[PDB]
């Protein structure tokens, strides 16, 4: 179940999305997903087959009621969302989403909807040797209070912020190094699940650099960002993971 | 007169609980009505509510379209067909650290559009009982009344939420002199502008107090929370505020 998903982010409109969902609709035992903006979710699930998983890029761990401008897990399931994004760097950097905020939202849907826990270290963290410290911290509340049965449903979406926006390139060794380390943090709890948990890379992925990244031994797919906005591109990234996983 | 009765469905309801709400609200004169559903339910409300009833979004951002998850834009506000937008609600200011500097950048984004912004203001129990009410209220409109022209400050709605009032309820005449004060602020900008600006009241606008609160001299409309979800009590308040 090679998990290839696309973060659409706040980009697009009603027309550019319907033109894409037709283009997105175009494929062996793999897993493709899409996270559109909140206002377009019911349209997107209506323009795609259920084989494609659809989710939202953020909810709120509050129960329904006096909470303005927010969406809940119960309002998440009513739309028909299969997955859910948790802990994105931009919600963490531009809105100060803490590790406590991540675990609260995760606990809402953990026993239901496959969660997508996003993690990543900053550029100052990697240069100051805070690499392994922060990634263990961003995993503390998850691995300390949940079980193998709940851990298996969690999908880690590693996105290295030290390479996003900073322009600093990411060699395929340090990509494999971090994915190998993230898996080792789970291996400290259970290795049979750690070796069969989907840790998808959420850095800069394009159709040009598609292979040699998914081909790495510790990559279970990608959390594609800007490249996922185009069908001829996203479906090209689709077909790459399809062929390399078969042979 | 003219009343702007608006319903803010904060974080409530489902598709089957909104269809019955929309069709069930559809039963007014030259008196504007608006509805604030969730972003995951906006087009469902557009598909079930009449044209003359406004449908706005609860929260957007000020950043342009780009690498921003979990947010909604002013374009997505316009492309989705929203006629209104709620700005500066006390819950987003309390629980999610929404600042006046955020309120202004989001308001300034949509003021040049056909969308009527609904900027919300209000002080808590600490502020008014300590006399700070005049300060913590002029602060929140300070940025807005600064850079916005008298023409820009038109079609801007001031929703005053009495956050200071659980069992205790804001007194009736204790609201009129409050709505009188905030208009005397824009009276320093322009008396005429402060004479036409619609200022609604963001409190427990329940059915058994429809006329009285809306009959206060400086109450230009209403932004209801819990009773907007029950269309029977929602319709009656618009019906008891038809004139």
């Amino acid at each position: 179940q090679k998990l290839i998903m696309g973060n659409w982010k706040m980009n697009g409109n009603s027309t550019s999305i319907k033109e894409l969902c037709s283009g997105i609709s175009q494929t062996s035992r793999v897993a493709i997903a899409v996270f559109p903006s909140s206002v377009y979710v019911k349209e997107v699930i209506s323009q795609l087959p259920e084989k494609v998983g659809v989710g939202l890029q953020n909810i709120t761990f509050y129960d329904d009621g006096a909470y303005t401008g927010e969406i809940s897990a119960r309002m998440l399931e009513d739309i028909g969302c299969d997955y859910l994004l948790i802990g994105h760097s931009e919600r963490r950097s531009l809105f100060a989403e803490s590790d406590e905020d991540v675990f609260k939202k995760l606990n809402k849907i953990i026993d239901t909807i496959t969660p997508v826990v996003c993690i990543g270290e900053s550029l100052d963290d990697r240069q100051s040797g805070k690499l392994k410290q922060v990634l263990a911290t961003q995993l503390s509340l998850i691995l300390e209070n949940l079980s193998v049965e709940q851990l298996a449903k969690v999908v880690i979406a590693y996105e290295p912020v030290w390479a996003i926006g900073t322009g600093v390139v990411a060699s395929l060794e340090q990509i494999q190094e971090t994915h190998q380390f993230i898996r080792s943090l789970l291996a400290k709890v259970d290795e049979r699940l750690a070796k069969n948990i989907k840790i998808v890379y959420g850095g800069s992925l394009k159709a040009e650099n598609a292979k040699d990244i998914l081909s790495l031994p510790d990559v279970d797919g990608g959390l594609i960002g800007g490249a996922s906005l185009k069908a001829a591109e996203f479906n090209e990234i689709i077909n790459q993971a399809n062929k390399i996983c078969t042979e």
